[PDB]
């Protein structure tokens, strides 16, 4: 199970850790991926673990998006975890580089209540533009249940625990 963590909050903690690294070690219940409304897992998180998955997870997110269409920003839907997890949690953070509204981060970490635990990334951190220290913030008060959050920059989490109120 999940090992070097640090404790933020009574369900939040944190390590300085690629995801897919992670969830290839753990083999979460759920990861979660940060995706897009269109589950194109072009770069960042999810280009990584889509990577990770041999490209089974694009292939199966197509899929999904010919069958319901776009997700929308704030949501998410379950999906398989490949060889990662058992599940992978897409959720759609707003992207700041494309002027959506940062308060749908909210909305966004929202569907992580829907699962006991979680191994995730800060979402909306990274190329969709927000400020991690307010997505680590959203999240601390927005889930409830059990997030174990991989951040992959050094210098990223050092400022993100120095900084943690």
């Amino acid at each position: 199970s999940f090992s070097g963590y640090l404790k933020l909050t009574d369900n939040v903690y944190i390590k300085n850790a690629d995801i897919v690294e992670e969830a290839k070690k753990v083999k979460p219940t759920v990861v979660v991926n940060a995706a897009n409304v269109y589950l194109k897992h072009g770069g960042g998180v999810a280009g990584a673990l889509n990577k990770a998955t041999n490209n089974a997870m694009q292939v199966e997110s197509d899929d999904y998006i010919a069958t319901n269409g776009p997700l929308k920003v704030g949501g998410s839907c379950v999906l398989s975890g490949h060889n990662l997890a058992k599940h992978c949690l897409h959720v759609v953070g707003p992207n700041v580089n494309k002027g959506e509204d940062i308060q749908l981060l909210k909305s966004a970490y929202e569907n992580f209540n829907q699962h006991e635990v979680l191994l995730a990334p800060l979402l909306s951190a990274g190329i969709f533009g927000a400020d991690p220290i307010h997505s680590l913030r959203v999240c601390v008060d927005t889930v409830r249940t059990n997030v174990y959050l991989a951040v992959f920059d050094k210098n990223l989490y050092d400022k993100l625990v120095s900084s943690f109120l």
